[PDB]
């Protein structure tokens, strides 16, 4: 068993109605049609039991250990909940053509700023699905728990990396009350990196009990 | 003289028609009453001769020595320009009504955002001048160079607080070529702070040619 509050790393696949929708395994997330360029991929460093991942997945790695492996099945209610019938709309199909729209299944097109799905077309009524696209569905996991992450440098290396993904190679320097973090060229660039510092420091604070104080290093070079 | 590209801090009076219309100095900014509370006043860090202030005015820094004081009566070519003619049309009245405007003689208005004043109203067609207000005038300063700043550790933080100048006070150290600058515990918070640590990096690169980086240090505390 891990311990609520216990920094995890874990890798996983997850699937719906035998397709695989979610991974942190690149190699198959690219053989499977799903791959996104924008992702950090690899082992995913969270605090067990503490709501950073679906209900389920917070359960069910809150009875493993490190280095298990395991298959879970979720319900919608311990994963992205349930079909919300208020949600799904019978919208008049004139609301499609006054716009040039071709209503088709599938088709997701946006409502008073909110996005919904296709779902329908019945007489002059398009039916539009507001819920989440998977609400209401049974997921299946795989999960394993890679590491336990116990030690100050790589807990703070790890809520870096947490906060904002791209910074997977920070330079953590422990100084007796000091966390001293050094990032890479390309860190002053990213957008509100700033607001991502101040959180990524709060979480440091909270974690680490003799820190007295967290220090961002950057570094502009002659490039 | 001083050589260009040597950063010196200034001090200065501006003048139009005898008129004080820029200054360093707090109080005579009120007194004459052209302060603005979103000005920082005091002497002012440039580097000579590259165009941080007013043609005539940068020429005259690079003939003058630290503590020298003088009066520099700049034509309108090296101030703020010459009148130019083409700048001065005819607007139809109807312009000015379509817009809500009351066109009234001498009172400057503004046409679609670029500002102008109305020399004169004429069978339904209004002059209006859209030269820089200043121009054609001859404008007098009385500047004195108060400091050169020559040493690596003051030329860091005047850079600092040339591009932001609240950040008044930070720690400088310079180890093995890297300039490292301890922030106040403000500084994450100012608007576009990443901006303006590039463009300091940036100038201190260009200035301190021996430096290899530039490093910014934040702290936030255990809420202290």
């Amino acid at each position: 068993m891990v311990e609520k509050g216990k920094m995890v790393k874990i890798s996983y696949d997850g699937y719906v109605d035998g397709k695989l929708f979610d991974t942190t395994n690149e190699e198959l997330a690219k053989k499977e049609g799903i791959y996104n360029p924008a992702m950090i991929y690899g082992p995913v460093a969270i605090f067990a039991g503490e709501g950073q991942v679906l209900p389920g997945l917070d359960e069910a790695i809150l009875e493993m250990d490190v280095g298990e492996e395991r298959e879970v099945v979720l319900p919608p209610e311990k994963a992205f909940g349930k079909r919300d019938p208020s949600k799904i709309k019978l919208i008049p199909l004139s609301e499609f053509t006054k716009r040039g729209i071709k209503p088709i299944k599938g088709l997701t097109i946006t409502i008073d700023g909110i996005p919904g799905k296709i779902v329908s077309i019945n007489s002059g009524r398009v039916l539009v699905d507001f819920n989440h696209e998977l609400a209401g569905k049974e997921v299946k996991y795989r999960i394993k728990i890679e590491e336990v992450v116990d030690d100050k440098k790589n807990i703070v290396k790890e809520i870096v990396k947490m906060y904002v993904p791209r910074l997977s190679d920070v330079k953590v320097t422990i100084r007796n009350g000091t966390v001293k973090i050094e990032l890479p060229e390309f860190a002053p660039f990213i957008p509100n990196i700033q607001t991502a510092k101040m959180a990524i420091a709060n979480e440091i604070l909270k974690r680490l009990e003799d820190a007295e104080k967290v220090s961002f290093v950057e570094t502009f070079e002659r490039k």
